[PDB]
């Protein structure tokens, strides 16, 4: 509350560390469905169904231009990529499996780096 603060957690390395995570996600062999924005002209249903499209290149540009206020808003966009993927893709598809794999990979790096 006013003039009453928990001890200051060191956040000065968060930008660097999110960038490293994102690099690891970008270079994973199962990243291919997520590297670029879904082409809304060429994929029927995507535009109407997925209210907030997100992809790794869009997260990279937001990261690089100071558009994440803190590490939690970064994690929310990463999770959005995988939540979108589950909305649009069957679990038993190459893309559906890719999204589960990447979500797992992300959540471990997130825990190991920050928790």
């Amino acid at each position: 509350s006013m003039s009453v603060k928990k001890p200051k957690r060191d956040d000065s390395k968060d930008l660097a560390l999110c960038s490293m995570i994102l690099t690891e996600m970008e270079t994973h062999e199962d990243a291919w469905p997520f590297l670029l924005p879904v082409n809304l002209k060429l994929v029927p249903g995507y535009k109407k169904v997925i209210k907030k499209p997100m992809d790794f290149s869009t997260i990279r540009e937001k990261l690089s231009s100071g558009q994440y206020p803190n590490l939690e808003t970064f994690a929310l966009d990463v999770r959005l990529v995988f939540d979108n993927c589950e909305t649009f893709n069957e679990d038993d598809s190459d893309i559906g499996r890719a999204g589960h794999n990447m979500r797992k990979y992300f959540e471990k790096k997130w825990t190991d780096t920050f928790k």
